[PDB]
């Protein structure tokens, strides 16, 4: 609408519109660092959760990637969208999108929110504690309520009460005090994470919320709303699958939660839909030669137009492990060596790879990292002055076949 | 102005802002986070500059914190401008400032800023690598150079490369092939870095500044410039104050650099100016209660700014933050080992894992001082949550200092 997006040429992958954004530039500085970002990739995606989850409705997590282009593609697609804030909410209502498709999904949310989302049509919401519920109660009294348990399979390092989920404890108390309060509570949601070692921690969250639901019922609550969470794998780079987290799911639901119980299933997937439809090329801005062991090289030091303030604070707030990879075609058979690659800013420890292996590289040449769409461009800022990198959106004619069908 | 700045009224501080703002706000909240920032504040910063480094004039690191107020208060205030990029030299020429008060000192920069520089007048650029004098060569050949050297301290981690800095053996190839390349370099710079435990290491770093300006003055420079850097705290809550630093610093440049010898000493100030200056106040907006320990004793409380916004200087600038109560205590009340922890969805958005605070209540008020440095600079709007609106404050004695310096005033 006021995106570019351009539909690829009829021969053209995302690939090849990245080869021709850098030939264009080939003789004319202005090498600033972009994204191609394939709206095509993205309607793939969907297709993809609609065989492998048949009973299981997507709702997008918006902090992933909030991009304007991204929203408007999956809300044309069918999917809901789970949305933590006031400006999410908002961003989503402005796309066209009705308060039905939409979860409140934060379980500790300020209370003018609170009001705002209950003024604007949106109620189901999550939570997970006494002095909530006390807020709701205030400020929503008759918005529809998920309950937060906990779950495991990891968590980063030992520290100690962890911030959201409750145990089934403090579940119980939780169910009778809504009871207390005349609130309405539908269902139980839970959240693994994308730190999954293990696909049978899903059967276990599962399990632990038919728990939850028959401490429902004990009480007079009548539940049908099964949220199982995000954190499913955005690309093949992984070694646990999309295909083999969702063999387990789905006989779990079946055991635990059956159709003919009425039940409703959703998920919150984020970088499920966006991780793979982004590719970013950065420029070499900055080079030193080390010689080294205390025209003429040993290791190399490479400078570059995006660094953790920018895209690649992903390394540190998600985890990030990223892959350097070249655009030029590889020589004949060509000498690698150690190297390490920075940031631009003006910081001793914007640092993105410490040490790799690669051909030598000189000022001017692109580097490619692939899966860069999840928790890249929306943590970003412009610390030092550095802009952020402009995208471009585009879409194959097949993929615009695969979205034309449903809108 | 455009911004938000209000005159104080006599015997009223920014503290007192404080405390009036949060107590007009208590009924229809919408009880966001704010900073006040007291551009005095910045005033005395300097005045106490010019008297504790006589000979050294500061230019203002503008990557610390790029409010516009913040630069113009500095601008008419009369420092110079430590830029890094294009859009920081930008914001300050917006200001009126003249290329000559800028310094464009990153040594690593990308060819088409370096035009942008060339283009625009800006003359002084740092460097410390072979490459970088071949692009300067081409895209700035009449620049003038000044070569950033390595400094010493002592750590957290300890690792394969450092980002910045030439080491001696290196500067002496640099000057021959600059001096080949027919490119003035004009002076040294370094930077220590705000954890120096060791005021001893400007020392040293001071007396290899004068061992490349001997090698410059062997293949022919003249040089003049002396710039020693940033890391001068912004606050008095650490070990290591400023005038002591510059009790070290002031006796070495006599040594090393004495006023007979033509040189020029300039310094980049980052946090010094602005680390006190601001003080942020966020909302309490959830709360949950942990009894009595397995694997209401204990309490976890959730405010409306975190990691990602304001105290990203946690995790990128190892800040170590300190909650203060504003609600005026209760005489000896019962405290309680307390968590506190950011708006987002994410369960690493945490920002104090343990303190010992008083049982407290949604809707309260917690207070974050000296907040100026690197923390807004880098706040981002993850989750959709929003910046905290700054409202500027100056007192009617600040802004006539401000005057008495405001600052055309000079040349020949």
């Amino acid at each position: 609408e006021e995106f570019d997006c351009h539909f690829l040429d009829e021969g053209f992958t995302a690939k090849d519109i990245l080869d021709q954004k850098i030939n264009e530039v080939s003789s004319s500085d202005d090498k600033d660092a972009f994204y191609v970002a394939d709206l095509g990739d993205i309607l793939k995606k969907h297709l993809r959760w609609l065989k492998a989850l048949p009973r299981v409705t997507p709702f997008y997590a918006v902090k992933c990637n909030d991009s304007k282009a991204i929203v408007k593609t999956l809300a044309a697609t069918g999917t809901g969208f789970d949305c933590a804030s006031k400006t999410e909410i908002q961003l989503v209502q402005s796309l066209g999108v009705p308060p039905e498709r939409i979860i409140y999904a934060n379980p500790c949310k300020q209370v003018s929110q609170i009001k705002y989302a209950a003024n604007n049509g949106v109620q189901m919401m999550t939570f997970d504690s006494e002095v909530e519920l006390m807020k709701v109660a205030r400020a929503h009294p008759k918005a529809k309520l998920v309950l937060r348990i906990a779950t495991d399979d990891s968590k980063a390092v030992c520290r100690l009460s962890v911030k959201f989920g409750a145990t089934l404890r403090t579940s119980r108390l939780l169910l009778e005090r809504a009871k207390e309060l005349n609130i309405d509570v539908v269902g139980v949601s839970f959240h693994v994470g994308s730190g999954c070692t293990d696909p049978e921690t899903f059967v276990q969250a599962i399990s632990d919320a038919r728990c939850v639901f028959d401490m429902g019922a004990e009480v007079g609550f009548s539940m049908y709303l099964l949220d199982i969470g995000g954190g499913f794998p955005g690309s093949e780079d992984v070694k646990l699958k999309f295909e083999e987290i969702t063999g387990v799911i789905n006989p779990a639901l079946d055991k635990y939660f059956p159709s003919d119980s009425g039940v409703r299933i959703i998920a919150e997937p984020g970088r499920y839909y966006v991780a793979s439809a982004f590719t970013l090329a950065v420029n070499i801005i900055a080079k030193k030669i080390v010689l080294k062991e205390q025209s003429s090289e040993q290791t190399f030091m490479y400078y570059v137009n995006d660094g953790v303030y920018g895209s690649f604070n992903c390394i540190l707030y998600d985890h990030a492990h990223v892959k350097p990879l070249l655009q030029k075609r590889p020589k004949p058979d060509e000498r690698y060596y150690s190297s390490s690659i920075w940031g631009p800013t003006c910081d001793g420890l914007d640092r993105i790879v410490e040490r790799c292996d690669l051909p030598e590289m000189h000022v001017g040449d692109w580097m490619l990292f692939e899966n860069m769409g999840a928790y890249t461009v929306a943590a970003a800022s412009t610390f030092n002055g550095f802009q952020r990198p402009t995208i471009y959106y585009v879409m194959s004619g097949p993929a615009w076949q695969l979205m034309q069908q449903f809108q």
